[PDB]
């Protein structure tokens, strides 16, 4: 149940940790470049992550180990605004057993993951999955 810590770096070299994350929901998110599903729940995501950074709730994009130019080009492609990480090695990916991409964990303040998600997910999925793990209610 608890989702396993790692660190990874962002694409603009920033060392991330998963549990400097605690106290915040997470949706970490595995994908790649080539992915139907990332191409289209990529802008749902970005969409929503304009509501849900504001309530504690995170996203960190743990891309599979594709180069810069390709993870950029695709960020660029798709208005991506929120954290990238390059698994480099896979060693992330291995360590969560992750098997279709995309795969989503829903993880929540604790740390513990409380859903795992392989299907297409709709904009208003993604909207209540992040309400899902999201600490409390927070004010405007």
């Amino acid at each position: 149940s608890d989702a396993p810590n790692f660190v990874l770096e962002d694409t603009n070299g920033k060392r991330i940790e998963l549990s400097d994350l605690k106290g915040k929901g997470v949706f970490l998110n595995f994908w790649g470049t080539w992915c139907p599903h990332c191409k289209k729940e990529f802008p749902y995501m970005a969409n929503q992550y304009k509501h849900f950074k504001s309530q504690g709730v995170e996203i960190v994009a743990v891309n599979v180990g594709e180069s810069k130019i390709a993870v950029h080009n695709f960020m660029k492609s798709y208005g991506v605004n929120f954290p990238v990480v390059l698994d480099t090695d896979r060693q992330v990916l291995d360590a969560y057993d992750v098997s279709p991409l995309p795969t989503t964990f829903l993880i929540n303040p604790e740390g513990k993951v409380v859903k795992v998600v392989t299907g297409t997910m709709t904009e208003s999925m993604i909207h209540d999955y992040m309400n899902l793990i999201k600490p409390g209610e927070t004010s405007g």
